[PDB]
């Protein structure tokens, strides 16, 4: 009977780092930030576990909602289709410094864990360097859509993600599609927190019944 919103979080990041993401959200929303596990993960398949844990969190008539921030956006989508398929009530995807998915599939992802040569024109850099993999090896077919609503939130700033390179995620949709630029880089929700989990909690409580 409230809407329960999964947070998906970015290449590096934890539940801990949405603690304050979390907090902005008034009683009206569940919060459910997700953990992930951590040469041999790619989208799809990190996707098929998680869709495996979070399904008994939420009955097949409860409303839920999924908000994803950089690589966290790409598995919020692969989560969301897998809960449509299902037969699950989407309400809306919240999709923030992401590029849309692209049609084919790079085989940079047959290189060595050990790129520091090829990177090199360190521990630190391994979950990074991991990720560029698991975005390289990861497509998505053109009729693969969403039958909720898009939401894309772009910070202004960030060279890893553009509003032209986020653009596509409207054809992501058979609904709605709206884009928010927001003053920052990358990780500029740090500092437009309270304007974007507003718009966020409005827009999950509207479609809500
Ligand atoms: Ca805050």
């Amino acid at each position: 009977a409230a809407p329960t919103l999964y947070i998906f979080p970015h290449a590096g990041g934890t539940a801990k780092d949405y603690v304050a993401f979390s907090r902005e959200f008034s009683a009206d929303v569940k919060r459910i930030a997700v953990q992930y596990p951590g040469p041999l993960e790619s989208i799809p398949t990190l996707a098929d576990e998680i869709f495996a844990m979070m399904k008994p969190s939420a009955r097949i008539d409860d409303p839920v909602a999924f908000f994803g921030h950089s690589m966290g956006g790409m598995l919020a989508f692969e989560v969301a289709l897998r809960y449509q398929s299902a037969g699950h009530r989407v309400l809306a995807f919240f999709v923030s410094a992401c590029s849309a998915p692209g049609h084919i599939r790079y085989k940079q992802l047959q290189d060595l864990s050990d790129r520091e040569m090829l990177d090199l024109f360190f521990v630190g850099a391994l979950p990074t360097l991991r990720a560029v993999r698991a975005i390289a090896g990861y497509s998505c077919p053109p009729e693969t859509k969403l039958s909720c609503p898009i939401y894309a939130f772009i910070g202004d700033k960030d060279w890893i993600a553009t509003q032209d390179d986020m653009d596509p995620w409207r054809d992501r949709t058979t609904e709605e599609f709206s884009i928010r630029v927001f003053p920052g880089d990358h990780f500029y929700l740090n500092d437009n927190l309270p304007e974007l989990v507003s718009d966020i909690e409005d827009k999950t409580l509207q479609w809500h019944d």
